[PDB]
RNA sequence: GGCCAGGUAGCUCAGUUGGUAGAGCACUGGACUGAAAAUCCAGGUGUCGGCGGUUCGAUUCCGCCCCUGGCCACCA
């Protein structure tokens, strides 16, 4: 029908960015973003009008948003700036070739992929290319979104981009940027499953040390992050039901080492969950003598005491610990499994002390 | 879209080591009246958002959604 709107209108509209790099690396989404040329909030309020949908209008923008089913659908008109604007000058303006591609859905030439700068080529051989050298200057925060890039479709940086990058950097261009952009920018690594390859990439190009004020890398850390991917890989798999985010864990293990002021300043900068706060602040003081605690550990019982209040973050960064590893995982796989008659219970029952003699019951069970 | 609160009677508001819920004014009922109100006795003041899950047991622990408000990014 779009197509059909645009013919009506004598416009052209294009499936623009992202969407078609993962139409054409075979992902599928819902959310789609057109750029018209012409008005883009007529060819939207048409639509939307024809399908029988609410639509939302922002006229200062150019732009209007619209939802038909599960699909979530952007227009914008085509500009030359972040005279009418010709396609190819909405394109240039964006970050990487392999978001600089367009594809019509005007009825005549309708399935036709547009590529200006060879988009394509990139695509095909897995190059992170951006338009011209002042790019990272115009907008220093694609120099995150290049790695993020490079991580989640293991594409690598062209020669320019990389020299370009390092440049954009080494002129301190990551302080200047809005802190805003930037921590979203990282909030968004965060969530990808390769965020750890990007948080390579990120001690590669070493722009963590720009953004967060006090943080260096050693070896330590490190290691500490791949045997957290090893014990995200084996919860992920069997307990895989109980999943919780991921990207956050590693976000701790860059900050333990951190002073805590500048970590609760971090965490408070990302708007991190509740848990994850918890987690943190857990971690920073009393894991230690919990450690220790597990080390004095002898019947089972004690460990359900010191372990089941605590959330599932908590007993993965004790997965850390290779002493404690085969523990946590009794715990997880065995320790809680259980459950008690009917007649038995009703005799239980025969306030405070039917849960302490439940208690007493399952210490009695356990060793 | 991310996060933060706030979610408690009809309205305006507190409540943490999970263990049997509260205030101020309207609600019914009777004592009171020629009737009404005040006032007295009292006692409804409620699946403490919705739905699952863990637990013997969830307003609480966790997960997914609902509403309102505020900070935030809002094309890539």
């Amino acid at each position: 029908m779009v197509g059909q709107i645009a013919k009506e209108m004598g416009l052209r509209a294009y499936i623009v960015g992202g969407v078609v790099r993962d139409i054409l690396l075979g992902k599928e989404v819902w959310d789609v973003d057109f750029v018209v040329e012409g008005n883009a909030i007529e060819l939207a309020k048409e639509l939307a009008r024809r399908h029988g949908v609410n639509v939302h209008p922002f006229p200062e923008f150019g732009t209007a948003h619209l939802k038909i089913g599960k699909l979530k659908l952007e227009f914008a008109t085509a500009r030359r700036e972040t005279e009418p604007a010709s396609l190819k000058e909405d394109l240039i303006r964006r970050d990487f070739t392999i978001n600089a591609m367009a594809i019509s859905v005007n009825l005549e030439d309708y399935g036709t992929l547009i590529d200006y700068f060879g988009g394509l080529r990139d695509l095909k051989d897995k190059v992170i290319r951006v338009l011209h050298p002042v790019s990272f200057i115009e907008d220093p925060v694609r120099i995150l979104r290049a790695l993020r890039f490079a991580g989640r479709l293991n594409f690598k940086l062209s020669r320019s981009t990389e020299k370009l990058l390092k440049q954009a950097v080494n002129l301190g261009l990551l302080k200047e940027a809005p802190r805003g952009r930037l921590i979203n920018e990282i909030k968004l690594a965060l969530r990808e499953d390769r965020f750890l390859e990007i948080l390579e990439l990120y001690r590669k190009y070493r722009v963590l040390e720009e953004i967060i004020e006090g943080f260096q890398w050693n070896e330590k850390v490190l290691q500490k992050l791949y045997a957290l991917r090893k014990v995200v890989d084996w919860h992920a798999l069997e307990f895989s039901e109980e999943r919780i985010d991921y990207g956050w864990l590693y976000l701790l293990i860059l900050i333990s080492n951190l002073d805590y002021e500048r970590g609760k300043h971090f965490l408070e900068e990302m708007s991190a969950p509740s848990w994850v706060r918890e987690t943190y602040k857990f971690m920073k003081f009393k894991l230690g003598s919990l450690k220790e605690e597990l080390k004095k550990a002898k019947e089972n019982y004690e460990v359900y005491r010191l372990l089941k209040p605590l959330h599932t973050s908590v007993l993965l960064l004790l997965m850390l610990e290779e002493e404690l590893k085969e523990k946590i995982k009794l715990y997880l796989e065995k320790l809680r499994k259980v459950k008690l008659p009917k007649e038995k219970i009703e005799e239980l029952k025969k306030g405070k002390e039917l849960g302490e003699r439940i208690e007493e019951l399952k210490r009695e069970i356990m060793n």
